[PDB]
């Protein structure tokens, strides 16, 4: 039918985007993973964990095993005492939102290289980010 020849149009670019964001990651020793909860972080901090589950919303296997690495290197802060720590504000730490700039920069210099060679007026542009902003409603009401 059409609605086929319609998700997976917009599917197929997943991979087919961070494919090539593996280089500026390279770049920086690290997972599209971390960056992602990073990019989740940096957007929402103070924000904790009870909360990261919310939004990106994968298992606590994944999640944790992601702030496996965050915590240790130099990166993600969380706040100290004997209080059980998933509410210890999560916040971000200092070099952490350094290391925000160069990824966030990297990647949105691919992006615009990209929209470069593209023909979409910021018209088509917009005319877009509500549908797939409307696609987020029901994965949001759904799981």
């Amino acid at each position: 039918m059409l609605s086929q020849e319609f998700f997976n149009s917009f599917i197929t670019i997943y991979r087919p985007y961070l494919k090539l964001t593996e280089p500026i990651l390279e770049k920086h020793n690290i997972y599209y993973g971390q960056w992602l909860i990073l990019r989740d972080i940096a957007k929402h901090q103070p924000t904790t964990l009870i909360e990261i589950s919310h939004r990106r919303a994968i298992e606590k296997p994944t999640a944790r095993k992601t702030l496996k690495a965050l915590i240790e290197n130099d990166l993600i802060t969380v706040e100290n005492s004997l209080e059980d720590k998933r509410q210890k504000f999560l916040t971000l730490t200092p070099k952490g939102h350094e290391l925000y700039e160069i990824v966030c920069l990297d990647v949105q210099k691919l992006q615009q290289a990209v929209v470069a060679k593209t023909n979409i007026s910021q018209d088509q542009m917009q005319e877009t980010i509500n549908v797939m902003n409307q696609i987020h409603e029901i994965l949001l009401k759904e799981a």
